[PDB]
């Protein structure tokens, strides 16, 4: 049951527009021989073109949005749009450009998604509100076959090349003019009413509609989304490694350690609110103070209110908040928050629904959109590296560390020695880390570095 039957039935109402006459009663087995591809009874990897809903969901970083507007059938020319934001206008002979022919036509296909996959994914998943001539435009740049690796390394193969006859991966496929093995999977069989525009609109209000092939990609991705990741939560599906997030993951519980522990040393709270991941663990267990705990999941859809999370009838006023990553709409003043910037851009943050994003780090986290009112009653928590531990270096070379910023005896004393000044340079490039990948810091405004200097006495 992991793979897609190509007997599984395909709805064609949502395609009897573009092509009239139809069979209601239709398999993707009939459906890929009628859109000119041939399976051969195979069995070496690629059973079926289009996915489930679950397979779809483990390979989101594959997902593009596709869709294709009769621009004027083989006779007119087609716009081809995708949610990278490209137009292109093919002739049977934001971005728009003019109309030339299939055969120039596919090669800036193979270049547009090789350079937005290679550094996300293994393949791509063309996310479809299917009508009718997107299916049947596949065939001008599409061939399948056995799974392959590439030719120049030991990826699969995402690409094959006419002029070569070989075939290649995203990272490899300068110059190659087919989309190998796509996969694809069609929102219409989901079960909705109405249009898209209709449907994405309900959750949506980021993502317009310009009546152009691209828009309707963006907005079919958008809604795949939303059902997938917004409405629908699975943080039990785990994602590959494609970059720094084991790193970024570490650098996370050392600036928290860090960022806490300092505050109670500054402000001596006695009591700490720690609001969020019902599986959080106290980040600095050494502390005196009195460390309570509320649970809140990680919100897709809105941002928490605050009301709801604290009134209802408790005195969130006494001591501290602490927010790490737990999005509400307004935080307290007495609060330490830790909130992802939806807005930057890596290889880990991918667009989201209704201005919020993705973001795929082991697991996936759909995350309302980055709100700078959120912060009014704190300030942006500064850079500092705090340190209790002896002067002492065991077991690198040196040159000495100058740095207002490194709070510690030794700075106390005029010169900072060479193991605080080991660990504020590894600090400095985790805080750095993970402030890239999108993190942002707040702290209540009271905060100050300057009362850490008396924790030395
Ligand atoms: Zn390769
Ligand atoms: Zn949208
Ligand atoms: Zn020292």
């Amino acid at each position: 049951p992991t793979h897609l039957s190509v007997d599984t039935k395909f709805k064609t109402e949502g395609l009897c527009v573009d092509i009239p006459g139809i069979p209601k009663d239709m398999t993707y087995r009939r459906l890929i021989s009628m859109m000119g591809f041939k399976m051969n009874y195979q069995v070496n990897g690629y059973p079926n073109m289009f996915i489930t809903r679950e397979e779809a969901i483990r390979h989101v970083r594959a997902w593009i949005g596709f869709d294709v507007e009769g621009c004027h059938g083989t006779n007119l020319p087609l716009q081809l749009g995708f949610s990278t934001g490209v137009n292109l206008v093919a002739v049977p002979t934001p971005l728009m450009y003019k109309g030339l022919p299939w055969n120039v036509v596919r090669i800036k296909i193979v270049q547009m998604l090789s350079d937005t996959l290679k550094n996300l994914s293994d393949r791509v998943v063309f996310v479809l509100w299917a009508h009718g001539f997107e299916l049947t435009s596949m065939k001008y740049f599409v061939k399948i076959g056995p799974e392959r690796t590439c030719c120049l390394c030991d990826r699969r193969a995402t690409c094959f090349s006419t002029a070569s006859d070989t075939y290649a991966c995203w990272h490899h496929s300068i110059g190659f003019d087919y989309v190998y093995n796509p996969f694809m999977i069609d929102v219409q069989q989901w079960g909705f009413t109405g249009n898209l525009q209709s449907n994405h609109d309900l959750y949506c209000q980021v993502h317009g509609n310009a009546h152009v092939a691209s828009c309707d990609a963006i907005m079919t991705r958008c809604l795949a989304v939303h059902e997938c990741f917004v409405k629908r939560v699975d943080w039990t599906i785990e994602y590959p490694i494609i970059g720094d997030e084991l790193k970024i993951n570490a650098a996370c519980r050392k600036v928290q350690h860090m960022v806490v522990k300092a505050a109670l040393l500054a402000d001596k709270f006695p009591v700490l609110h720690d609001i969020g991941n019902p599986k959080a663990i106290k980040c600095v267990p050494q502390a005196d103070v009195e460390w309570k705990f509320y649970d809140a999941q990680p919100c897709s859809d809105k941002a928490y209110k605050i009301e709801e999370l604290f009134y209802s009838y408790d005195k969130f006023t006494d001591g501290v908040c602490l927010f790490w990553n737990c999005n509400v709409d307004r935080y307290p003043a007495n609060s330490i928050v830790c909130r992802f910037d939806t807005r930057v851009l890596s290889n880990l943050n991918l667009p989201g629904c209704d201005g919020g994003s993705l973001y795929v780090n082991k697991h996936a986290f759909h995350t309302p959109a980055f709100d700078k009112s959120a912060f009014v009653n704190l300030k942006q928590l500064p850079f500092f590296y705090y340190s209790d531990s002896p002067c002492e270096s065991h077991g690198i070379d040196y040159v000495p560390l100058k740095s207002a910023t490194c709070i510690t005896r030794c700075n106390l004393g005029g010169a900072v020695c060479r193991h605080h000044a080991n660990e504020y340079r590894l600090y400095l490039d985790a805080y750095n880390m993970m402030i890239s990948a999108g993190f942002s810091l707040w702290v209540y405004k009271q905060f100050d570095t300057y009362n850490l200097w008396n924790t030395f006495t």
